[PDB]
């Protein structure tokens, strides 16, 4: 079968596509359009997007396809290096660094940062709770003040008291000004313009800032020893059991970059997009909260008791399903194989797997794709294999799933039981694009349930 293939622009080919606000939303319009899989073709660059869960469980199979860098990756890879999001499998540092952190992000190393994440969450909750009677609530934004915070204090003891202020912290301004530099080279029909000049000395001073600042944590930790409980001591101390070497300091620090990135919008891009629909479906906002009552009957939450926040986790992974925030993951072929039954592809050709478009197989989740129903989550076994595939695939899937996980159904629990929920303005969902997504301009306002914290 050949495949379709949308509009093309002359020698430029789709590029032009993607110079758009929401190129995400974008192809998943083509995706409508064209169906499961589309050849996508840019300048020295051929991918096919994937949409369908059939041909998404071929492209799952480790022993066909492995992970590719997207050229949004291999631009990120300008400032994350070879930290574990964007290295190649069979990168030496990949494996090692894999094997050494896996025992720091599981269900047990939740319990020990569960202090940290509740003092940043309580710091929400008394944000919301100090607001004046009719003021509202920034909800991006200050589900970024948390999960920065989170981040920043379990991953290296470090308090970016976002909650104390309005401008960004200095690192965050470089990581952000980088990250919309590989937003606006990838929509560049002729990257070489000295137009973009200024840009390339800017980006180049945000990598300097950012491996600056962090180079520092890393030594000041080294000088004072301190033992602290969080990743930058694992990584300081941990060697991998195959090899039996240690992870090296600039390794250290591109991992710490990376964790920055992924801890910021993308992980508060989950909590928003949640509360967006809880407010949009009062009836399920309603058991939410029901359930956040009968079970956080203490001041402050257990570990345990966010375990038992079960269809709070059903509400974060049918956000998930609509809108995974970090929206897009890159496959290539390992050898020649034929995908379906009707596309052959030849060993290096590559593929996307479009994630949001996946989660609207509607001959997975049936005709009511659209609407927001966290019970089609009550039973993992009955949700076919591949289908939901929000955090990546394989041994590339994400190593932080517990930790956004944990940190997001304890926050939204003690929200859920803290307060009551407006959705004042009757919000328009307008889904601004980064590398990540997030409901742009996002709106509540919160009526306290007057329970003490104490
Ligand atoms: C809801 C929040 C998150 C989502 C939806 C998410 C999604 C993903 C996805 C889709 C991938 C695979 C990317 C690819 O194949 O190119 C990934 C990888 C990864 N994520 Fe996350 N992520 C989240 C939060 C986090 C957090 C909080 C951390 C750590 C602080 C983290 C650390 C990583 C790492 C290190 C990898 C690379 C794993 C490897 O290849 O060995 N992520 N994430
Ligand atoms: O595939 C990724 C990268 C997703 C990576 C997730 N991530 C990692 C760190 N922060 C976020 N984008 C997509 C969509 C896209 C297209 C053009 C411009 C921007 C976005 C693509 O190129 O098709």
């Amino acid at each position: 079968k050949e495949m379709p293939q949308p509009k093309t622009f002359g020698e430029l080919k789709n590029l032009p596509l993607l110079n758009t606000d929401k190129p995400v939303q974008a192809l998943m319009k083509i995706a409508d359009e064209l169906g499961e899989i589309f050849k996508f073709e840019a300048p020295g660059r051929v991918t096919r997007y994937l949409s369908s869960q059939r041909l998404i469980k071929e492209a799952c199979d480790e022993s066909r396809f492995d992970k590719n860098l997207s050229q949004a990756l291999k631009f990120v890879r300008d400032f994350a290096g070879d930290g574990l999001v964007t290295s190649w499998t069979h990168e030496k540092n990949w494996k090692k660094a894999h094997n050494i952190l896996l025992p720091s992000f599981s269900q047990q190393a939740m319990k020990g940062y569960h202090a940290m994440m509740v003092d940043i969450a309580v710091q929400l909750v008394q944000k919301w709770e100090r607001l004046n009677a009719d003021e509202h609530i920034e909800v991006p934004e200050d589900m970024t003040r948390l999960t920065l915070d989170t981040i920043g204090l379990c991953g290296f003891n470090y308090r970016f008291n976002s909650f104390y202020r309005d401008q960004p912290h200095p690192f965050i301004t470089s990581m952000v000004r980088a990250l919309d530099e590989v937003m606006n080279k990838l929509q560049r029909a002729n990257p070489d313009d000295p137009a973009y000049d200024e840009n390339k000395r800017q980006f180049q001073e945000d990598i300097k800032v950012m491996n600056d600042l962090v180079d520092k944590i890393i030594a000041d930790r080294k000088a004072s020893g301190e033992q602290s409980d969080d990743l930058l001591t694992h990584m300081l101390n941990g060697k991998d059991p195959e090899t039996g070497e240690p992870l090296d300091d600039e390794n250290i620090r591109y991992q710490i970059i990376t964790f920055l990135i992924a801890g910021h919008e993308v992980t508060s891009g989950l909590l928003s997009f949640a509360l967006y629909f809880l407010v949009k479906n009062p009836h399920v906002l309603q058991k939410a909260a029901e359930e956040a009552a009968r079970v956080l009957v203490d001041p402050v939450p257990s570990y345990k008791q966010v375990k038992q926040l079960k269809y709070v986790g059903m509400v974060l992974n049918e956000a998930l399903r609509l809108w995974p925030t970090a929206p897009a993951f890159s496959l290539y072929a390992k050898e020649d194989t034929v995908l379906g039954g009707e596309y052959p592809l030849e060993k290096g050709d590559e593929l996307m797997v479009l994630i949001p478009q996946l989660h609207r197989d509607k001959t997975i989740w049936g005709d009511d794709v659209e609407e927001f129903r966290p019970e089609r989550f009550e039973n993992p076994s009955a949700i076919p294999q591949h289908a939901f595939k929000p955090f990546g695939n394989g041994q590339r899937a994400c190593i932080g799933q517990q930790f956004a996980l944990h940190e997001a159904t304890l926050v939204l629990g003690m929200m859920l039981k803290h307060f009551d929920f407006e959705d004042h303005t009757n919000y328009e969902l307008d889904i601004k694009e980064t590398l990540t997504l997030k409901p742009e301009g996002f709106v509540v306002k919160a009526k306290s349930k007057k329970i003490p914290l104490l």
